[PDB]
C-alpha cells in the first residue's frame, strides 16, 4: 500500500579513514577537507531530488555529510534530519583507532578469519543487523504514519525499474523518498540483509560482487520498497535494489 524510495550514502572521509584507521562508534571524528568536498559533490548530485524523510547516524561524520547533501539540496529544506543511533557504525571495541591492520592480527592471534572475528568489546555481525532491522521496523512505521497521501490500492509486477545511470534512477515517479546517511561497516550488513535475507529484486545486468563490495565515501545505493499493513503489523512484500555504491558524482 506504500512505495518508497531510500537512498543510502556514506559518510565522507575522515582522517581516519584516510589513514586506515578503524572508525566505530566511540571516536566521533569530523570530516577532513576531503570529506567536505565529496559531501558537497554527493550533495549537488543528489540535488533535484526531494527527500521527504531523512534519516542519520548521531555520529559527528555522518550528521555533517546529510547536513552538506540537504544544503546542497533544492527540493528538500522543509525536512527535518531525525537523528537515529541505531545506524551508528558497527563497534570495534579495543581495536577502535587501531590500524585496520591491527584486526586482522587480533583475528589471526586468535585463530579465527576476520569473517568471524569480533573483538573484545565490538559488536557481532548479527548484532548489527539486528540494529538494521529495529531501524527498518521503525522506518515502516514513521513512512506509513506520514504518508496516507501517497497509499495505494494498486498492485504492480516486479518489473525493472528505470535505470539510465542518472541520479533520481528507479525513483523517477517514487514521490515518497527517504535519506539515509550512515556508515560503511552498518551500510554493507545492511545490503546483503536487504538482498539475502529478504525477498529482493536485482535489475539486469548488475553484479553481485559489485552488490556486496564495500561502499566507499559518499557511495550512494538505493532500493525501492512496498509495504504492506497485516495484523497491524508492517512488511515489505517487495524490495527493488536498483543501485548499489555508486560514486559517479566523484
Ligand atoms: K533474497
Amino acid at each position: 500500500m506504500l512505495t518508497f524510495a531510500l537512498t543510502i550514502v556514506r559518510h565522507g572521509e575522515t582522517q581516519y579513514n584516510r589513514d586506515k584507521l578503524l572508525q566505530g562508534q566511540g571516536i566521533d571524528t569530523p570530516l577532513s577537507d576531503t570529506g567536505h568536498q565529496q559531501a558537497a559533490a554527493a550533495g549537488r548530485y543528489l540535488k533535484d531530488l526531494h527527500f521527504t524523510n531523512v534519516f542519520v547516524s548521531n555520529l559527528q561524520r555522518a550528521i555533517q555529510t546529510a547536513e552538506i547533501i540537504l544544503g546542497n539540496n533544492l527540493h528538500s529544506s522543509a525536512t527535518e534530519m531525525i537523528l537515529d543511533p541505531l545506524l551508528r557504525e558497527r563497534g570495534f571495541g579495543v581495536a577502535e583507532g587501531r590500524p585496520k591492520e591491527h584486526l586482522k592480527n587480533m583475528a589471526n592471534a586468535a585463530g579465527q578469519s576476520c569473517r568471524d572475528y569480533t573483538p573484545p568489546g565490538g559488536e557481532t555481525l548479527e548484532q548489527v543487523k539486528t540494529r538494521f532491522k529495529m531501524f527498518l521496523k521503525s522506518l515502516f512505521q514513521r513512512m506509513f504514519e506520514e504518508h496516507g497521501s501517497a497509499l495505494s490500492s494498486v498492485p504492480s509486477e516486479a518489473d525493472q525499474p528505470v535505470i539510465a545511470g542518472l541520479a533520481d534512477d528507479g525513483a523517477q515517479n517514487v514521490p515518497v523518498h527517504a535519506l539515509m546517511v550512515s556508515h560503511g561497516a552498518f551500510i554493507r550488513i545492511s545490503v546483503r540483509h536487504l538482498v539475502e535475507d529478504l525477498q529482493c529484486c536485482l535489475p539486469a545486468g548488475l553484479k553481485m560482487n559489485q552488490v556486496f563490495s564495500p561502499c566507499p565515501n559518499t557511495g550512494i545505493s538505493r532500493f525501492i520498497f512496498t509495504i504492506h499493513r497485516e495484523e497491524s503489523v508492517l512488511r515489505a512484500t517487495r524490495i527493488q535494489g536498483v543501485f548499489i555504491n555508486r560514486k559517479d558524482h566523484l
